[PDB]
């Protein structure tokens, strides 16, 4: 049972499609229209459903042309309110009714930003942007909001004319608007079933430029040349995730670089992922994360998970499929480096949560946790670190390939568990079932800290980076002079911000190596966000006063919550910026994202 989801499960109704013809009020920050469910009964006798709501204003719901009774639960914190249809007549097993329900929604939508002009590039016109991973469709509109149910869509959106609208869908037209000609109507189709979570809309100045066969880059019109020329490589990792996961399913592949508010670095909604602006280094040096939006396609888009308990799934296998694209763009040395940081940034987040915290098991158990507050990069790496340990013992890269096709193959279309992989993995893997039994699967499932093995790894790029690391950290002041610029000089942009991460696991270090750092290697010059963020962070965790404003600038100008929040989280520590950092936190509070505004209250005790 999907315990984060208050709707009927799905072993009673099930959501077939949704129409959804809204209108996106820019004066009052909502979205009305109706959202008119094809509902399968999967019971004898079936008289009532649940579906999950949040903070949205219901207006009436209509069954056979006819206002049918319903009533709203109380609210039940982040789950939201559930909302019980008295149905008409009684349905039978298999039996399909439509429910069109009015809906409003709040402007506090924790699955909506609402841009006013000036937080856009242009300034002249508003924006507005969705994230309904994990549970936040509920905030959008009534749904059986839990990934254990699959669904087509088709959806009408009335924006402002001069605005335009994209979703996670195939684009199917645009008109006037007959009822009023301010404003224009876009269409949109998404003939593959889907979660809900991957219901995706945005409205804005958007342009778009091609730049594949199958992908256009949509920005505002100050975003779309750096944009093109960052992901220009987006054709080549498709034709590799194709032959590694087998047909793209989707169609088209389009990508939406949205405002820097943005939380994630990337959200894989089907037929149009959108990304961060932070990737846009000017060199395609964090192309991975596009990858990694690919790779989803299969696991994830297509392969997805029952419940969010078994997360790992989704990501774990995405990763999985990311680094391997990485190993073949740039060899297989270069895999085993990224492999390597992974298990490094999987070390932080069991060092940050605590070595026997429960959120650092691969499956969590959900019950009573917002799915916000669990979210780390445990799942991803640990999910790969499993997948990684076990391609090593069966048989290598090739023969674990086999697996992970045959695995989409298997179950595309479908949301399964952690038991439904193993059983399957357990299938495929007949003949080396007494290697498989070795594996300690209590503890790589379900034991905290950090995994019983560690898969072997290459050391190539990663030996340069450790080696400055350590030279670093066993200075002594009289050493200090010996550094220069050229020590970087056979550093890959990836090396640097591995010699960073290197150096920030052992922080703090004396204010004056931090000092020399910058004046031999200028680091606060680089414009790379990765680079940025782990040279800010090493610099305020090593107490230095000059970092507080950058560090500042850059936990603001940006919001993707993997900097945003270590960053207002080292400036509380730091005793010189403590009081800054709450007030501008503050300041902002109002103007920020809803789940990072939520999240970094918390994470600041506000
Ligand atoms: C951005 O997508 C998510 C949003 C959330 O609020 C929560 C999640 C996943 C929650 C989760 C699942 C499994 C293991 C750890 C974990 O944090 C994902
Ligand atoms: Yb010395």
């Amino acid at each position: 049972v999907d315990t984060c989801s208050l709707a009927s499960p799905a072993s009673v109704c099930r959501t077939k499609h949704l129409h959804l013809r809204c209108s996106v009020d820019f004066t009052r920050r909502t979205l009305t229209g109706t959202a008119a469910l094809t509902v399968q009964s999967q019971e004898d006798n079936l008289r009532s459903l649940v579906l999950d709501t949040k903070d949205l204003t219901i207006e009436k719901v209509v069954i056979n042309g006819q206002e049918v009774k319903y009533a709203l639960g109380e609210r039940q914190s982040y789950k939201g309110s559930p909302m019980e249809i008295s149905l008409p007549i009684a349905l039978s097993k298999n039996q399909e009714i439509v429910i069109e329900i009015s809906f409003e929604t709040s402007p506090k939508s924790s699955a909506l930003q609402w841009l006013t002009p000036e937080q856009t590039s242009g300034k002249e016109h508003p924006y507005l942007f969705s994230q309904c991973q994990a549970i936040h469709c509920r905030a959008i509109l009534p749904c059986q909001d839990t990934p254990s149910v699959k669904l087509t869509y088709t959806a009408e959106v009335s924006v402002p004319k001069e605005l335009v609208a994209l979703m996670s869908a195939i684009r199917d037209g645009e008109t006037p608007d007959p009822e009023d000609p301010s404003r224009k109507i876009y269409k949109f189709i998404q003939k593959v079933p889907i979660p809900c979570y991957l219901i995706a809309l945005v409205v804005g100045a958007l342009e778009s430029r091609q730049i594949g066969p199958r992908t256009l880059v949509w920005s505002e019109k100050e975003q779309v040349e750096k944009s093109a020329y960052e992901f220009s490589e987006t054709e080549s990792m498709l034709k590799i995730a194709e032959d590694l996961g087998g047909p793209y399913v989707w169609g088209q592949y389009d990508l939406l670089v949205l405002p820097p508010s943005f939380p994630y670095g990337g959200m894989e909604n089907p037929c149009l992922t959108f990304v961060t602006p932070t990737l846009l280094a000017g060199d395609k040096s964090l192309s991975n994360v596009i990858a990694h939006e690919i790779s989803h396609s299969w696991t994830g888009n297509l392969v997805t998970n029952k419940t969010w308990d078994h997360f790992w799934l989704n990501e774990g296998h995405t990763v999985y499929l990311e680094r391997h694209i990485c190993g073949r763009l740039f060899g297989e040395k270069f895999r085993h480096f990224n492999a390597l940081g992974g298990w490094g940034e999987l070390q932080n987040s069991v060092k940050t949560f605590g070595e026997t915290h429960p959120f650092t098991k691969l499956v969590v158990d959900l019950t009573d946790i917002d799915p916000d507050v669990a979210y780390s990069s445990v799942p991803y790496e640990k999910g790969f670190a499993l997948l990684f340990y076990l391609e090593q013992l069966l048989g290598g890269p090739e023969i674990f390939l086999g697996f992970l096709k045959a695995y989409v193959e298997k179950f595309s279309y479908k949301s399964i568990t952690t038991d439904d992989w193993k059983d399957f993995l357990y299938s495929y893997f007949k003949d080396k079932v007494d290697v498989l039994n070795q594996v300690d699967w209590n503890a790589w499932l379900y034991s905290p800290g950090l995994p019983p093995i560690k898969p072997n790894y290459d050391m190539t790029l990663t030996n340069a980076c450790i080696a400055l690391s350590q030279r670093w950290i066993t200075a002594k002041e009289d050493d200090l002079n010996s550094f220069n610029a050229t020590d970087l000089k056979d550093l890959s942009s990836h090396q640097l911000n591995e010699f960073l991460a290197q150096t920030l696991q052992r922080a703090p270090l004396p204010l004056g190596h931090i000092k020399r750092m910058q004046e031999v290697y200028n680091f606060n010059a680089i414009n790379n966000s990765e680079i940025r963020f782990r040279w800010l962070r090493l610099c305020i965790q090593s107490k230095w006063e000059d970092a507080i404003p950058l560090a500042l600038k850059m936990a603001t100008e940006q919001g993707r919550m993997k900097f945003t929040r270590p960053l207002f989280k080292d400036l509380a520590a730091f005793d010189k910026s403590h009081d800054q950092a709450v007030r501008t936190y503050q300041e902002h509070k109002a103007s920020m994202h809803p789940v990072t505004a939520m999240l970094v209250g918390k994470d600041l005790k506000v």
